[PDB]
């Protein structure tokens, strides 16, 4: 009750800030979303034992995968953390118990493989789930980890409330697939401009949780230049192991996944920052004003690929 996870003070500063990196020792993170759960949701939301016991089979649950791992998953909890922080009075009690939960949970089970590639293998998870195949699977580990003995973080919830708060999750993990990412934005964007947004819409809700959930999970790209530049590679090294697969199905794989066509990274990340990320967090930045940070770091590392591609890197 009376037991405050505590940082030291470099990290209890630089955690409330968009752009900080959980760092390189493994075994900080689970108190680091503790800390942030604590202070985003109260001391009271969780009892400690259960929460710890729920982030461990969490942990156990994500593979040694280049980028889909363990620390995607607490990086994308960070950034959760801080629109909760800088938006406090916007979200439910059970919309802050849930979102920090789905982010946690959002990858769990990757492999590193796209759901098209599953799609071309033939995967048996391409047939139980026809869309958002790796999502719903996902959705489907959290769930699994939730039912496990000692690991139901929201015992003290109603039978409705319960309902309430895996809905949430759920659509939040959902969002989480980047081919619905572009229709999600493109409606939000009109709702905005019309001035018809309304967020005692629960449909409203949900597309703007959605688009948290995007601006979340593509954080690397708000992060000072070096993090950024470093993440990449660990986003290329999966992409170009899908290549690899590919090519052994016979198809010759996109070029953003051919590890011969490494020379045409900085074009496609032009490409990337212009029709995915800028549009992202220039969207959220409408509904939320204060993330703009967020934005403006995105602008930032754009501005250092074209530096990149100018030979001045
Ligand atoms: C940096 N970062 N963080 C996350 C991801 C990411 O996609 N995922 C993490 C699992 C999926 C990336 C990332 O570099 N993607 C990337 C790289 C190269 C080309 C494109 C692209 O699609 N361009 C493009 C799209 C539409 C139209 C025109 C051009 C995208
Ligand atoms: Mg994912
Ligand atoms: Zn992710």
């Amino acid at each position: 009750g009376l037991m405050q996870f505590t940082l030291p003070v470099r990290l209890c500063k630089e955690i409330e800030l968009f752009h900080f990196d959980i760092g390189p020792f493994e075994n900080m993170w689970p108190g680091i979303f503790v800390y942030m759960v604590h202070r985003s949701c109260g001391t009271s939301c969780f009892e400690l034992e259960k929460l710890c016991r729920f982030i461990m089979s969490v942990k156990k649950n994500y593979r040694r995968v280049p980028y889909h791992n363990w620390k995607h998953a607490v990086t994308v909890a960070h950034c959760m953390y801080a629109i909760l922080q800088n938006n406090h009075t916007l979200f439910t009690d059970l919309e802050r118990k849930g979102l920090l939960i789905a982010c946690l949970c959002h990858d769990l089970d990757h492999r590193g493989f796209s759901n098209s590639y599953l799609q071309k293998f033939d995967h048996p998870l391409a047939a139980l789930y026809s869309t958002s195949t790796m999502e719903q699977h996902h959705f489907s580990q959290t769930v699994s980890i939730l039912q496990l003995e000692g690991h139901n973080i929201f015992s003290t919830l109603s039978s409705s409330e319960y309902e309430q708060v895996l809905e949430i999750i759920r659509k939040a993990i959902i969002a989480t697939d980047l081919a619905l990412y572009f229709g999600n934005r493109k409606q939000l964007e009109e709702m905005y401009q019309t001035g018809s947004l309304n967020l005692n819409n629960q449909s409203h809700r949900d597309r703007v949780i959605g688009l948290m959930m995007t601006a979340c999970d593509l954080c690397s790209v708000t992060k000072l230049w070096p993090v950024t530049k470093l993440t990449a590679n660990d986003i290329y090294a999966e992409f170009w192991a899908e290549g690899d697969e590919m090519k052994k199905l016979g198809i010759q794989p996109i070029p953003m996944m051919d590890r011969d066509k490494k020379d045409e990274v900085p074009q496609g990340q032009l490409g990337f920052y212009n029709a995915v990320a800028i549009p992202c967090y220039t969207t959220l930045t409408q509904i939320l004003p204060p993330t703009e940070p967020l934005l403006k770091a995105c602008r930032d590392n754009l501005s250092q690929w074209e530096k990149v591609i100018r030979g001045e890197e």
